[PDB]
């Protein structure tokens, strides 16, 4: 279990399913935090991708529908199902990308929280759920600037105390 999402100083994490801004640098970190491991995306995030299914790593789609289809991607509709699939692979980890509906499902199972805090402000309707940052600690933090000042991003890594 590993949370992973990108937000700005306002807390927004997307807009109409697709992102409002464009941070190509963050896309390079997503490919490294997915290839080799198991990717977990919902239905709104699955269609948000341009090329589907996503190669280089396993695809795990979770929705409340029982009539979906995808040649190459895995279609599941049970929390225990996604857990049994992750337990079967000891050399893989469960990465939660989104959307917010999927994050609510894996709320009682998360120790590492990866998030990218930006600097420029943006407008949108998609926001991040209310999490508790008092029972966590930051051990890793790398600031990365981009060509513009509004496209600045900082990779933060929070972890549970015990
Ligand atoms: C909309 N979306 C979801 C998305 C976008 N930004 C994020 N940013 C962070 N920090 N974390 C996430 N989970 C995240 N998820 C996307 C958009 C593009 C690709 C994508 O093309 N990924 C390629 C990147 C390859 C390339 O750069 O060409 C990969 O192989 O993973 C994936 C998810």
């Amino acid at each position: 279990t590993a949370f992973l999402w990108a937000q700005d100083r306002d807390g927004l994490i997307g807009k109409d399913g697709h992102l409002p801004w464009h941070l190509p640098d963050d896309l390079h970190y997503f490919r490294a935090q997915t290839v080799g491991k198991i990717m977990v995306v919902g239905r709104r995030t699955y269609e948000s991708f341009p090329k589907r299914p996503l190669p280089e790593r396993t695809n795990v789609v979770l929705t409340h529908q029982e009539d979906y289809q995808a040649q190459g991607a895995v279609v599941v509709h049970d929390v225990a199902a996604v857990f049994a699939y992750a337990k079967q692979h000891p050399d893989q980890e469960l990465v939660i990308a989104g959307g917010a509906q999927i994050f609510t499902a894996f709320k009682d199972d998360v120790d590492t929280l990866l998030v990218t805090r930006l600097a420029g402000s943006f407008e949108g309707d998609t926001k991040m759920i209310p999490l508790n940052w008092d029972d966590f600690t930051k051990v890793s933090s790398r600031t990365v600037e981009d060509t513009n000042p509004a496209l600045t991003h900082t990779y933060e890594v929070w972890q549970k105390k015990a």
